[PDB]
């Protein structure tokens, strides 16, 4: 099968699903698209798009993420490290490592994400976790809840 | 971890690995790069680059392919269908289905390829396979052995 790209981050036969934005939401202006999932494929391949100014939810989990930036640019926190990310960049997120993506560089930020089909659910930071992370000033300034 | 894109189809800390070209090789002018492989990731994510005029090997196997075009443009054979492919296009190759990619449109063709870490080996065509494929005139003209 062929599903042609029709615009940056858009494809024929792939539906854009925005995440429902509630006042309490730990994320801002994010959508998801399912590019590949099949009973014979052990992983699922998605594309997430963070509107300009937005961010993905700060979280951690046992399952790893293989990410490639697909559209725009921005920044990410992985563990202790805040990186600039641009089109094509490869980010590996190892187990139980805090992470968050921000479209904080004047553009939207879209990335491919490959994860195992069988995986644990995300864990959000407790009050304690946030105090731990805010011991680093750079991280305190960067993170969004 | 971050490995930044440095040019189209190139990344900091990723080695380009050309397939060594024999006289009898069933491919032409192809390289592969390993983007992601990890004990905790059920799939392997590679980038394959076919120089202008080259092709990947005509083959089939039970294991499926999830492909996203990354660079340039070209054509692929999937089963009985020959398609034009360009940057961003999604191709899915189902089980035991003959396939080949050709950089036969004036440019190199680079693509991301996700497959299971544990998978079966590729099967190359026998004379009878080739005979059987070449019954269709359009496939006979397209394939490269
Ligand atoms: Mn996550
Ligand atoms: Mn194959």
């Amino acid at each position: 099968s062929l599903r042609a790209q029709t615009a940056p981050g858009r494809w024929d036969g792939v539906a854009v699903m925005p995440y429902k934005q509630t006042a309490e939401a730990p994320f801002q202006d994010v959508s998801r698209q399912l590019l590949f999932a099949d009973p014979n494929l052990a992983c699922e391949w998605r594309y997430f798009e963070v509107d300009e100014g937005g961010y993905s939810t700060l979280e951690r989990h046992a399952h790893v993420h293989a990410v490639m930036i697909h559209r725009g640019h921005g920044q990410c926190l992985v563990g202790e490290t805040i990186s600039d990310v641009a089109q094509g960049d490869l980010v590996f997120i190892p187990p139980m490592t805090w992470h968050q993506f921000r479209a904080n560089r004047g553009d939207c930020l879209g990335f491919l994400c490959v994860v195992n089909a069988a995986r644990d659910r995300p864990q959000l930071p407790t009050a304690d976790d946030l105090a731990e992370l805010r011991k680093d000033e750079r991280i305190a300034d960067f993170i969004r809840t």
